[PDB]
């Protein structure tokens, strides 16, 4: 029991959506920004044996993250299932009882960077040039840790109760100065990626900064302490218990994409690696989109399920499909007319507009019905019982994908790319159609 303050809380509910959904869309656009436009620039002051680096660096980067995220993830869907069952004090706790995981690792990723830094690095495709640059740039960023994991725990507890603007203002920012922050260092001065990092951190810096002010100065939206408040929860449990399928998901696709970047390190050095990292941003960038409208019920789907509005829920539940589901066949459609003039900035020879495409066309009638098999993912996430989407993302990532990659490539050809592909997330979704029925509990509506 604490003071809810302004937020929300209100059940204005389908523009507790629109008002929500939003703000991720922004910033998390925003931010994708700074990708682009920054890294244009590290394709400059170095050329593209870094672009490498970078994406090599990646998985590590995204090694940690994963494990912030859950515990991030795990912070917003107890703190939702903690806030509408008004318990509103063991929110407070948790909140604090996180930064201690967090603030552990914060360290043994200070001391990995000291540690398991070249070791691992090295450990697949390490091209002399790529290596030190990767090495360059994972370097910072561990120094470095603390401020980024602080501020993915921020920006998914601040959802997590309400705050879709304040976060706004957590990418925003990063981003505007993520710029020009780069330029500064990279261009303007010339510490290129060596130096790209250490912009990365001061960005991350300045925002902790200023996510400790909605936290501490005028502590804002909800349940915030700070002197005692968290030692070391029973809760810890709790967290890891949501997460836990949260950032297997990362480490689903992160440590099979190691993989396929080091096992594409073999056949193409840099050249194609480099478009790995771009082909990438366009999947990401047009799943936002969807991201972001998922974001939305985050919390949504969770102040009422807590002990509260059942039926305003389900509304929800249902418009959150609904939704979705518009933006399926969107990105699809547009995924699948325009896939030329975004094949034109892969503008090269009249066959690389041609099975280059020729994957980039009947690869994707699945995406029309990834909106809810995505959707479905948040609602067994809000709705602490991560026990079902864990059963349902090693479905989507792993035990169904590679043993038909797999199944397909003991001989089969560059169809087992193809089919390998579209035919493995259907069964996701029929089994994600499923998982629903499984409880017509969620929507128990239509």
């Amino acid at each position: 029991q604490k003071q809810q303050s302004e937020r929300l809380g209100t059940e204005a509910i389908p523009k507790l959506l629109r008002s929500l959904s939003i703000p991720a869309m922004i910033g998390m656009f925003v931010m994708a920004l700074y990708n682009v436009v920054d890294t244009i620039f590290i394709s400059y002051a170095v050329g593209i044996e870094g672009v490498a680096g970078v994406t090599i660096a990646f998985p590590i980067m995204m090694i940690m993250m994963s494990m912030a995220g859950a515990l991030g993830i795990g912070g917003a869907s107890v703190i939702s299932r903690r806030l509408g069952e008004r318990r509103g004090e063991e929110a407070n706790q948790v909140f604090g009882n996180i930064l201690t995981v967090i603030l552990v690792l914060s360290v043994i990723g200070f001391i990995s960077a000291f540690t398991l830094l070249g070791p691992a690095l090295q450990l697949f495709g390490a091209t002399s040039v790529t290596q030190g640059y990767a090495t360059d740039y994972l370097f910072p960023i561990l120094l470095g840790s603390i401020f980024f994991f602080f501020a993915f725990a921020a920006n998914n507890i601040i959802r997590s109760e309400g705050n879709a603007t304040f976060a706004m203002v957590t990418m925003i920012v990063p981003a505007v100065l993520n710029i020009l922050l780069d330029v500064l260092f990279i261009f303007g001065l010339n510490m290129g990626v060596l130096g790209a990092s250490i912009a990365t951190v001061i960005a991350q810096a300045s925002v902790t900064g200023l996510v400790l002010r909605y936290f501490l100065t005028g502590k804002s939206t909800l349940s915030l302490h700070w002197s005692d408040l968290r030692m070391k929860g029973s809760v810890i449990k709790e967290v890891c218990l949501v997460g836990l399928p949260a950032f297997v998901q990362q480490s689903s696709a992160s440590l099979m994409m190691i993989a396929i970047n080091s096992m594409l390190l073999r056949f193409g050095s840099d050249f194609y690696v480099g478009v790995f990292g771009l082909v990438q941003r366009i999947m990401m960038f047009v799943m936002m989109p969807m991201m972001g409208i998922m974001q939305a019920m985050q919390p949504i789907v969770g102040y009422n399920y807590g002990a509260k509005q059942y039926s305003r829920l389900r509304e929800t539940v249902m418009l959150g499909f609904k939704v979705a589901t518009i933006f399926s066949i969107g990105i699809f459609a547009l995924l699948m007319l325009f896939p030329e003039a975004l094949l034109r900035v892969f503008t090269a020879d009249r066959e690389v507009i041609q099975a280059g495409v020729s994957a980039m066309h009947i690869l994707f009638c699945v995406t029309f019905l990834i909106g809810a098999q995505i959707v479905a993912g948040g609602l067994y996430q809000s709705l602490g019982k991560p026990k079902q989407a864990l059963i349902l993302s090693l479905s989507r990532q792993i035990i169904f994908l590679i043993p038909l990659v797999l199944i397909l490539p003991h001989i089969f050809g560059l169809s087992g790319v193809w089919w390998a592909f579209p035919i493995a997330d259907v069964l996701s979704f029929i089994l994600t159609v499923v998982l629903l029925y499984r409880d017509r509990n969620v929507f128990f509506l239509k």
